[PDB]
């Protein structure tokens, strides 16, 4: 289908609110692994 493309947002927005300690876990497996990206 098409769709707007926001049902992936949604379920990372109610992930935010859940839980207050989490967040700091992301960070460190995203700044573990940093690298930009290109379209293709």
């Amino acid at each position: 289908g098409s769709h707007m493309g926001r049902r992936f947002l949604v379920t990372v927005r109610i992930q935010r609110a859940g839980r207050p300690l989490q967040e700091r876990v992301f960070l460190v497996k995203f700044v573990r692994s940093r690298r930009p990206r290109t379209a293709s």
